[PDB]
């Protein structure tokens, strides 16, 4: 399949070179796999889903999404026109309020209850996690996130945005999930991205175009932005058969775009997701 006019970041997760606008995949599309996204919610009822996403579970009085990042990271993940996986389903877990903001208790509940709700689900390809979120370094967040992935999901987590190393910082240190980098349009380091050896893989993250509250549309920029490429194209590849929960940010990493990033400091992966697609 070939979606011409995409974003720049669809478009650069199917090609081995940056510039180009047509994002090509295979039309499984992720069909079969789900992705939770632990965020702010997601605005359900935006066209763009398809009907292919709903609310969970809320740790707030409501389930709407009053800021938008929980929909335009979604919309990365599995919208029809900004989304990596266009067929998968996608499950809203609002662990942030309204102004972006949570506990790290409540965000350690969320995973949690992602890792048991998941046998509630039908998701004969695999599941997913994407984490665009965290703060400073926590032992007890790091856990968490390891529980998680253990218990078989796919679990992406964003670098942090500190343009600095992301040792610091959770569940972005925690060595057993996938840390995301954020990359531009013109295959540098996002200015604002964090770095260092914890990190496994690079996705497009600066000036991305995704879903967002009231059924629009809006350009936004962060680490938060690559991770549901990552984690969409996990959805992906899982749905492919080529690899599972356990293996798939390894994989991703085995199969990604090398050495094409500059401004990438010593001892960082020079990783871009790539989805290798043959026609």
């Amino acid at each position: 399949a070939a979606q011409t006019n995409a974003p720049w970041g669809l478009a650069r997760i199917s090609s081995t070179s940056p510039g180009t606008s047509t994002y090509y995949y295979d039309e499984s599309a992720g069909q079969g796999s789900c992705v939770y996204v632990i965020d702010t919610g997601i605005e359900a009822s935006h066209p763009e889903f398809e009907g292919r996403a709903q609310m969970v579970k809320t740790y707030y009085y409501s389930s709407r999404d009053g800021n938008g990042h929980g929909t335009h990271c979604a919309g990365t993940v599995g919208s029809r026109t900004y989304g990596v996986a266009k067929k998968t389903q996608l499950f809203g877990v609002k662990v942030l309020d309204d102004n972006g903001s949570g506990q790290y208790s409540t965000i350690i509940a969320g995973m949690d209850f992602v890792a048991s709700d998941k046998n509630n689900r039908n998701c004969p390809k695999g599941v997913v996690a994407s984490l665009s979120l965290g703060g400073g370094y926590s032992s007890s967040v790091n856990s968490a996130a390891a529980r998680l992935q253990s218990s078989g999901v796919m679990v992406a987590v964003a670098a942090g945005n500190n343009n600095a190393d992301a040792r610091n910082y959770s569940p972005a240190s925690e060595p057993s999930v996938c840390t995301v980098g954020a990359s531009d349009r013109y295959d540098r380091r996002s200015s604002f991205s964090n770095y260092g050896s914890v990190l496994d893989i690079f996705g497009p993250g600066t000036d991305i175009l995704s879903t967002w509250i009231g059924g629009s549309t809006r350009s936004i920029s962060g680490t938060s932005m690559a991770t549901p490429h990552v984690a969409g194209l996990a959805a992906y590849l899982m749905t492919l058969g080529k690899t599972t929960a356990a293996s798939a940010c390894r994989y991703i990493a085995d199969t990604a775009n090398k050495g094409d990033l500059s401004n990438i400091p010593f001892g960082t992966v020079n990783l871009l997701a790539y989805n290798n697609y043959q026609a």
